[PDB]
RNA sequence: UAUUGACGACCCCGAUUGGUUCUACUACAAACG
């Protein structure tokens, strides 16, 4: 885009950026607040890490997604049930704010591994972080079995799964980069 | 029953260990005000 504004690099010399840089940059202060808000020991910024955490040798953009939501969803009548639209709101509702607890449940169970971890997008059945590396393929497999144990045990995923998939169960899958940490 | 009647060199290397252990990329420049 073109500039419109000015704004700071990582070195903090002043350089030209667009609206839409901007603002996401000015949102990105309301964004690390509520990230970090999910636990206290989490680190807000990945500045935060390299001052906190000098002895990192190793970094880990984790990417995890959870799987089956949309083809359920697709289902759902389906799964709720009785046939009748009171039941289908309050199954559908419930259930995609079981799957943001799930997520965030499982997360906050899976760092005790480690905190050196600052978490990036934190909601839904979608989370990626920037993890201690060399810690995140143990939080990432903590953070599936968590994630799997979650979606178990928790009521309003529990009965649709069943029916969806014959186990009581979803499920989660992680990309693990594991980079050096000036790496991009 | 125990006689016949003297010659002639040999060995030339043999057995075994034949790799063992450590370091396997480290900082950077692009990430981060």
């Amino acid at each position: 885009l073109p500039a419109s504004d000015f704004d700071y690099n990582a070195d903090g010399d002043k350089i030209p950026v667009s609206t839409v840089s901007k603002v996401k940059r000015e949102t990105a202060k309301s964004a690390k607040k509520r990230l970090r808000s999910v636990d206290g020991r989490l680190v807000n910024d990945l500045a935060q890490l390299e001052k906190s955490f000098d002895e990192l040798d190793w970094l880990a953009v984790v990417h995890a997604d959870g799987n089956g939501l949309g083809q359920i969803l697709l289902s759902l009548e389906k799964y709720i049930g009785e046939q009748t639209n009171r039941n289908y709101i309050d199954k559908y509702r419930r259930l995609s704010l079981a799957l943001d607890n799930c997520t965030i449940n499982a997360f906050k169970m899976a760092i005790a591994v480690f905190l050196p971890i600052v978490p990036l997008i934190l909601g839904g059945d979608d989370l990626t972080v920037i993890c201690r590396g060399d810690y995140a393929l143990e939080f990432t497999r903590e953070f599936l079995e968590a994630f799997e144990g979650q979606t178990e045990t928790h009521d309003d995923i529990k009965v649709i799964a069943q029916k969806a998939f014959g186990v009581d169960r979803l499920s989660a899958c992680a990309g693990i980069s594991i980079i050096k940490p000036h790496f991009p």
